[PDB]
């Protein structure tokens, strides 16, 4: 797998996702579309792409 879930966090502007069943963080961005706007809002990190989405709920 390649395309991780996870949730954002309002406060620190981040995605935490699962990866071989463990906890990573990467920044969501700093750019209006970009940035987490709801706590514990559903996010995806594409690692392939290198890629995060903090903002769509698919
Ligand atoms: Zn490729």
């Amino acid at each position: 797998l390649s395309k991780f879930g996870g949730e954002c966090s309002l406060k620190h502007n981040t995605c935490t996702y699962l990866k071989g069943g463990k906890n990573h963080v990467v920044n969501c961005g700093s750019a209006a579309n970009k940035k987490c706007k709801s706590d514990r809002h559903h996010c995806e990190y594409d690692e392939h792409h290198k890629r995060v989405d903090c903002q769509t709920p698919v």
